[PDB]
């Protein structure tokens, strides 16, 4: 297990790394639908 | 040594749960921006 616990430990470092990576990637994609949500209104605004 | 592993195997399972809890939202926002991506391009075809 002394072999197992250390190789498990680095796997926590790998899983945490992608989690905080995508935690950065959820907010900017949320920002993408923000200005894009403004983008659908302004091309509607020129229409009517 | 098992007391860490009993914590870790609970921890690594719980964190990997939060991975796939956010990973589908990466797809769910990807469906969201794509649904606008059909929407923003089809109504602009109506404008022209």
């Amino acid at each position: 297990l002394k072999g197992a616990y250390e190789e498990a430990q680095e796997q926590l470092e790998a899983v945490r790394r992608e989690n905080k990576n995508l935690a950065d990637e959820v907010k900017d994609l949320l920002d993408q639908i923000g200005e894009g949500g403004r983008n659908i209104h302004e091309i509607e605004k020129q229409k009517k």
